[PDB]
């Protein structure tokens, strides 16, 4: 028993992290096969970041403008190209530690592990969620760019995130590994704002199921609700609509505990309307939304990678 | 910016995890050099489990009663010995993935990452603290025994915890890598319970400093306190005593923010009196106690967002 915010084991990804230097600008890259991937803003000076023309900037570089370093070893760059907001540097050496991998794009509400790196060296691992507004609430300092986010599935590393920027509010934005941003953001140092965030309702219900599985049961009332009446209350608290697909996804946890989804929704309704009243669920005085249904099932069953 | 509960990268420990089987019992072991370390209760029957004599159980074993598996590979066990509550199986092969390592024993309040394993295979990684009562609030199902806890300092893995048992409240107990328990607990199914836990005060103060470094000041006040009047109030909420040694290690964070430790103590006294009042600090509606001063220094910027 017990329930922790848990990341995937990071070993497979640690042996893909490299340092990428272009001029004064230095960040991380991901080395897979014979290609190193990193944010395209590596080619910018600090003055260029204010209004970059990435076509013109990259045309004015060639291979010898890029220093890639794996440990002590320099990898020699032999080609360069840009796909969306990521730079692809081709190197002469294939990474011998390349895992089985996929590049995947995730949805809002889905979770992933971040391996935070500085100078090509992994420093920390943490779990987070893609917010409804397409940000992540991460922990990232200067130099963290090129740190990746991942899930593991059946030995395959599914890479889903590459870090690019921090927004004024202190939340983070980045791309998938094919360079497409999550969210209405651009890789330019200019004023940007994420929109109003919302709570991921299906994940709250999942974590309430995790609480029941671990013995926290005080919030379970004898009331019930329709899905419609639930969504009408939940919408007033900035919670996402719960769809029937979400109800279906909570199916397994509902079957495991014996608590119907809509009865857990009636429990959540009363927690929103009345409060916690000084009590805690799983060690928290607020409702947690960064565990998916599948994370609950995985952690409360012992699945290995 | 930002603030996360953050574990260490786990890859160096992942290359040391093995499965150890003895009879019908299966758990994890840690393979460092030519030794595999595991909990000694791998040798117990289900009958003796209240009152095992481990010396008597272990003398009845040969090396070939211990099946050790490293991935695909069976490691042949070629010696065995017991040190306290850990069993040390010598194997014929030194692990080529062995990191730089130490074995350390930690205090209450200090933090470590846990790599939770089943069958020799890692499931996940999380960060936790040694509680004042010598338990940890972990996430551990049956089969997780032999999962280890660690910190990494400059590519050296300091191993500090090996998991042995769950106590009735759902908290967890275990040993250092020399096999001595943290706390009064024993590897017996006799009735055991943890003592009343307390909040790690120095860690709360550190996390309030982290909140200032990331730009929140709402909970500060105009007041100061003596250390003794601080502890007299703090004890009434179940907080651990703050010592002068604790005040010293908060030094760097005090210097960075400009807020004297005893003025941050005054803020904490008012937070405990008043509550949060609908607000949050660093994403939480309670005062968090599993970030040390060193965790804050490591994770935060050196520039306060003023
Ligand atoms: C890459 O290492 C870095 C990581 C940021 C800096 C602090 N925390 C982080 O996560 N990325 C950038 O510096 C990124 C580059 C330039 C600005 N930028 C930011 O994250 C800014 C910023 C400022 C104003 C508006 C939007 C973003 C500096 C914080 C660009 C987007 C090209
Ligand atoms: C080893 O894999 C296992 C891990 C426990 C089980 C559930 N969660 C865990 O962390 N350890 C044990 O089973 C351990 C062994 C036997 C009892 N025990 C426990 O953790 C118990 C227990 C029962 C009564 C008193 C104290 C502890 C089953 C929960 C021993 C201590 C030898």
């Amino acid at each position: 028993s017990g329930f922790r915010k848990m990341a995937f084991p990071s070993g497979k990804v640690e042996g893909c992290m490299v340092q990428v230097t272009c001029g004064t600008t230095t960040l991380n890259g991901l080395w897979l096969d014979d290609v190193v991937y990193c944010p395209r803003h590596v080619i910018c000076t600090s003055e260029d970041m204010l209004n970059p023309n990435y076509e013109d900037l990259l045309i004015r570089k060639s291979n010898h403008n890029f220093l890639v370093q794996a440990g002590n070893v320099q990898l020699r760059v032999i080609g360069h190209s840009m796909q969306n907001c990521v730079l692809k540097l081709k190197v002469d050496t294939a990474n011998p530690k390349t895992p089985k991998y996929k590049f995947v794009r995730i949805q809002p509400g889905q979770t992933f592990s971040v391996l935070a790196c500085y100078n090509g060296s992994p420093s920390g691992v943490y779990q987070c969620a893609m917010r409804p507004n397409f940000t992540i609430k991460g922990s990232f300092l200067n130099g963290s760019c090129g740190s990746v986010g991942f899930n593991i599935d059946y030995d395959c590393v599914s890479f889903c995130y590459m870090h690019h920027m921090e927004l004024p509010t202190g939340v983070h934005a980045g791309t998938d590994l094919e360079g497409n941003f999550y969210g209405p953001f651009v890789d330019r140092q200019t004023a940007q704002a994420a929109g109003t965030d919302t709570t991921i309702t299906v994940n709250v219900l999942a974590w309430l199921y995790a609480a029941v599985i671990n013995g926290d049961r005080w919030f379970l009332n004898r009331f019930t609700t329709t899905l419609n009446d639930f969504n009408l209350v939940a919408m007033k608290y900035n919670y996402e609509p719960l769809t029937q697909d979400h109800v279906d996804i909570l199916g397994p946890l509902s079957a495991q505990t014996g608590i119907a989804v809509l009865d857990m929704c009636a429990s959540l309704k009363e927690l929103l309307q009345n409060g916690m009243n000084g009590r805690t669920i799983l060690g928290s005085a607020l409702l947690e939304d960064e565990f998916t249904p599948f994370d609950v099932v995985r952690q409360c069953s012992g699945v290995t990678f």
